[PDB]
């Protein structure tokens, strides 16, 4: 129930807990005017510290004037912050616009095409996102609505995709979630508390060359949807001989415990684990931070189910990259397909009430 | 932490409203009614796990290595979740199998509504399993075990994600808020009330349809919100569709929530005022609906609004007589019906030997 803290060197929704609930929107800016662009961006500031306080936006949702809209929509009256985080990010482009190419970070890069990509443009791009994490779905979904409404005539929805349930973990105290091939995802991930691994891995640095980045991280957003059919059909040993874990108590193979250390040469050649590890890809290590989805069914009689793969990382050249180049040949490649794809710069954290979200680069 | 399976109703119509839902309907695919009753008594005992929180089958692991789990393993390590299963058969069944002359009388095709515009793949069904649990991947595990059980006998036509409220962070006795900001559910049957119970949801022997005795019937109504519209709406209109104002959700002109209303004070359109039993010759529904939020349309609008569900003795002297008093609701501006079913939900399972649909099939 409780709340965390909006402010801080580094934007909260990245080493934060992993919250139950995702509602991730992608917008586009619809304005070329620089000054209404800040102006937005610092209302919507305003509006987070309301939100993750879990207070109602601008003078609230009801008691004002009879006959104006009031300025809450109202549907999160009464809960409680339900550790609701904001986290923002710009596209890449973004840049295209108000006089910023030259401040496009390289740690910004564009994905290059992978093998078996099948890319809906649609659900592809933005140039900016909001990720709304919280434990309840109507806080999240109650953020996204009243900054999307906010932002009316300057930017609009491009698209959007809601998380049922975690998938990942920076909490190696907690139970780690399945995913919904029935395996824990997030064993070995970067845990909040590890603030050396996060200053090696996570957060970028002045040196790193784009200085108004200092303190933010890039983030590759893959909307990944799962042949269900397919896997449901393979043998107890198919599935874990993919992974080189075990189903049930999610130890590498061989070893009896979740956080058993990986032998990496006891598993398959194209086991997705020794393929993603960094000890295979000179050491390139990822924050994930995903969250699983289904959105119906996919009109053959069957439910869609998917990953909303999201992961966080000091220079997507060294982070995301490497290990999925290395992926081309994963046993995981027969029972997935990429379908959606974006990256994020995400700024530093607003530090105090007088910042607001994109002050160092604006 | 769990809901008893067995008794004389199924259980998740009376039973405490839970957080989450999964709404699934099925079509059939086989003729054979004996493959047909098979397929029920197996779905039973799965019920009967999934609802005391144990894997299907032999489980999820530990089993034969060349063999497909008889469980997908996504709900190892959660609890149970006040998880409830509860089937409905569709008007469709019963031209199958020789049930033709065993429809319920009750079970009535709806009528075409104004300003309807319903999608035939989101509508109908032959049959329906709603999951109700307080944690989503409780129930989505329990629809997608089911479906795959059921494999080459049934698919799955359409399905619903939904969210009520979120236990852990809101009190119970709090009325829940629907997409619009309202407070929604105040005056509706509890499952407390047992003469209500027995008056307006359950099916009596002497209505008809000896099987159906203690069933009910269930109306499904997929109702998009137009948000965007409704949130540039001032208080006042919002208060006035409605009849009741939004921070306490009184009736106008009284002080509390749960005071009764008076409807001459409302418009003579608004939604209270034309649902309410008495402007209804004493119909009266157990409502039971969550909100969605799916993600967001073709035009960067939300894709929200309420799946809307409703119990009842018979759909001709419940949901429909209700339903065309809606005809001139004031809030017909901000929604639209655009999915429908109807379902006979039958008695409940007695005890360990009993299966869903024994009444009807024998
Ligand atoms: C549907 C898609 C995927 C599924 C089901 C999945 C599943 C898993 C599972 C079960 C683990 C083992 C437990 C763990 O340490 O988290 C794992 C580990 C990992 N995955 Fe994936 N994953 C998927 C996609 C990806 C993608 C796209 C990437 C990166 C490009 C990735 C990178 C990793 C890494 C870095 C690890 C940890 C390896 C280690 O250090 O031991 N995964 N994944
Ligand atoms: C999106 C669609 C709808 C929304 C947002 C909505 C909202 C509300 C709200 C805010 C109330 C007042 C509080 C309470 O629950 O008592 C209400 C009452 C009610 N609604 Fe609706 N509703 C919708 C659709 C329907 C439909 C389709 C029906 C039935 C056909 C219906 C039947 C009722 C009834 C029977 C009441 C209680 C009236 C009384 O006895 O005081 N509603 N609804």
């Amino acid at each position: 129930g409780s709340a965390v803290p909006f402010h801080g060197a580094h934007q909260a929704g990245i080493a934060t807990p992993v919250q139950d609930r995702l509602h991730f929107a992608a917008f586009d800016v619809t304005t070329e005017d620089r000054a209404a662009f800040v102006a937005l961006l610092k209302e919507w500031t305003a509006a987070a510290r309301r939100l993750t306080a879990g207070h109602a936006v601008g003078e609230g949702a009801y008691g004002g004037l009879p006959e104006a809209p009031p300025d809450d929509t109202g549907e999160a009256l009464g809960l409680k912050p339900s550790r609701l985080t904001l986290t923002i990010g710009f596209g890449p482009s973004l840049f295209t616009r108000f006089g910023l190419a030259d401040l496009r970070p390289e740690a910004l890069a564009d994905l290059p095409k992978f093998p078996g990509d099948n890319l809906d443009r649609a659900r592809s791009g933005g140039d900016l996102c909001v990720q709304a994490c919280a434990d309840d779905p109507q806080v999240a979904v109650h953020a996204i609505r009243n900054l999307a409404r906010i932002g009316f005539g300057k930017v609009v929805v491009r698209w959007s995709q809601l998380g049922f349930g975690k998938t990942s973990s920076t909490t190696p105290d907690k139970q780690t979630p399945r995913n919904l091939l029935g395996f824990k995802d997030g064993t070995r991930n970067i845990a909040g508390t590890e603030k050396d691994r996060l200053d090696r891995f996570v957060w970028a640095a002045e040196k790193d060359g784009t200085p108004w980045m200092t303190g933010g991280s890039y983030l590759v957003a893959r909307r990944i949807r799962m042949h269900i059919e397919t896997w449901d059909r393979a043998s107890l040993q198919e599935q874990e001989d993919v992974f080189g874990r075990d189903k049930g108590e999610g130890a590498p193979v061989g070893k009896a415990k979740e956080r058993d250390e990986p032998f990496l040469k006891a598993m398959k050649p194209d086991a997705h684990v020794r393929l993603a590890h960094p000890d295979s890809n000179g050491g390139a290590t990822l924050l994930r931070r995903g969250y699983s989805f289904t959105d119906g069914t996919d009109g053959l009689g069957r439910l869609d189910a998917g990953l909303f793969f999201l992961a966080y990382q000091r220079d997507i050249r060294t982070g995301f990259v490497p290990v999925q180049r290395n992926l081309a040949t994963d046993a995981l490649n027969e029972f997935i397909q990429h379908v959606g794809s974006a990256v994020f710069a995400v700024p530093p954290g607003v530090r105090d009430a007088d910042d607001w979200w994109g002050s160092t680069l604006f």
